[PDB]
């Protein structure tokens, strides 16, 4: 029993954990193999690129210094060949995330791991994390058996205390650019398949009030939806959700008639979860995984 | 800018969980150095838990019938020994992954970094708080026996909690790492119930002061209290009781915004009185106690919003 904000163990991404040094400013690198990954703004970034020499670049893993022999720009990200292939090197391979999927933080500052925590890619590209000066190239990842998927890497807050970033090939999630100028997150909106998730997790740790006698459309469900800042839930959302849908019970669209309840009366003073508001930062996966075990 | 509900790396305690087997029972140990450390119900029966007497299960024991397993090797177990409700397994190799390490014991509304095992293999980390009834509302499933509970400031791993049982309502039962319960609790299988829960007030408070460094104030008044009064109002709402020590911890918290805590327990006071009235206190509609005075300072910017 119990329902935890659950990150994945964070170990073998904190041996991958290094400081960047460039000039005056100081951020976090991912150290993989030989080649060092980091925001490229620790730096026309090919013009200023071009004024710079390997020994420019300061590495330090740990209290060894690592020497740059070499260095390249991919999108938004400096890929900084070093000399010597980072021992801890799990298995691991990048890739890039779509809204709505979750994954684990290791926050750190001046190449040392301080935290962790879960959050999700929020509709509007942003994240709502925790992120203090210096936390700059803090990574973002999931663990699917032994291998580590690297899918985030932090780059800047926005004036809403929201955060942005790219995934590991610099791609940026979300309309961001990496510069000092007027930049917004739009209006974020909740992730219904999310919610949904999270309702069947409520039901199989035993909190069914909320359950009712009614069934809804899919088109039904996503004209109520859409007044609440909702998004659209779609047939592929609904094939998801088959398993725990099978596991209690209580249909996809059944459910959707329970979210629809919910949002057109509130909770009335009742909590899920030991929450008031409904959590849209579980996925059905980790509601499946965490409500069975998966090891890593 | 932000405030999340943070959870120490795990990779120093990941390096230390082992699979321990008794029988038929399995679950996780914790290996420091040539000690592996478990909770001393792997060695009785489903039977035995009504009425175990741990010494007789213990006596009839061999090195040979323990089992331990450390990622794809088998450990040798050389010696055992019971300490309060933990089985100290001795084994013949030391732990090269063992870190700079303390055993600690906890208060009530401090909080730690569970990292929640299976078969000796980590599969979340979540962090969480000791209720003042000394029960854990954490997550986990049959196996997860074993798992530690830690924080690790600077280098040293602390750790506070091993996890020994489910009751009932959902909440969680364990041991410090010296095998003593926190709580009246036993590892037998008896009418055995957590006691009323209460909020962390000191850790309400704390995190209203972490809201207003993040430039959030809608919630303060011009009001002020007695600390007597206070406790009058906050013990209506199965607050647990604000003392002079609490008042004390929250100075720096107190120094950095420049709201005295009394005012701020009048801020308390009246959110309890009205709720929130459909606004969040970040992104939060509940008043929120699993972040204690310390956990604020080390999350929150030195700078206030
Ligand atoms: C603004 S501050 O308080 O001086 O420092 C912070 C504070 C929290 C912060 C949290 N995450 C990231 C930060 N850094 C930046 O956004 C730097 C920046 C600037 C322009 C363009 C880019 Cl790509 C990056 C943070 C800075
Ligand atoms: C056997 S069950 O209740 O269906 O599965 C669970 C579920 C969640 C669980 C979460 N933590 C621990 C579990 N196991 C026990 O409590 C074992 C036990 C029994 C009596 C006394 C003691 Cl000291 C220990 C859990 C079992
Ligand atoms: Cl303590």
């Amino acid at each position: 029993s119990g329902f935890r904000k659950m990150a994945f163990p964070s170990g073998k991404v904190e041996g991958c954990m290094v400081q960047v040094t460039c000039g005056t400013t100081t951020l976090n690198g991912l150290w993989l193999d030989d080649v060092v990954y980091c925001p490229r703004h620790v730096i026309n970034y090919e013009d200023l690129l071009i004024r710079k020499s390997n020994h420019n670049f300061l590495v330090q893993a740990g209290n060894v210094q690592l020497r740059v022999i070499g260095h390249s720009m991919q999108n938004c990200v400096l890929k900084l060949k070093v000399d010597t292939a980072n021992p801890k090197t799990p298995k691991y391979k990048f890739v890039r995330i779509q809204p709505g999927q979750t994954f684990s933080v290791l926050a750190c500052y001046n190449g040392s791991p301080s935290g962790v925590y879960q959050c999700a890619m929020r509709p509007n590209f942003t994240i709502k994390g925790s992120f203090l000066n210096g936390s700059c190239g803090s990574v973002g990842f999931n663990i699917d058996y032994d291998c580590v998927s690297f899918c985030y890497m932090h780059h800047m807050e926005l004036p809403t205390g929201v955060h942005a970033g790219t995934d590991l090939e610099g791609n940026f999630y979300g309309p961001f650019v990496d510069r000092q100028t007027a930049q917004a997150a739009g209006t974020d909106t909740t992730i219904t398949v999310n919610v949904l998730a999270w309702l069947y997790a409520a039901v199989i740790n035993g909190d069914r009030w909320f359950l009712n006698r009614f069934t809804t459309t899919l088109n039904d469900f996503n004209l109520v939806a859409m007044k609440y800042n909702y998004e659209p839930l779609t047939q592929d959302h609904v094939d998801i959700l088959g398993p725990l849908s099978a596991q209690t019970g209580i249909a996809v669209l059944d459910m959707c008639a329970s979210l629809k309840e919910l949002l057109q009366n509130g909770m009335n003073g009742r909590t899920i979860l030991g929450s008031a508001l409904l959590e849209d930062e579980f996925t059905p996966f980790d509601v499946v995984r965490q409500c069975s075990g998966v090891t890593f």
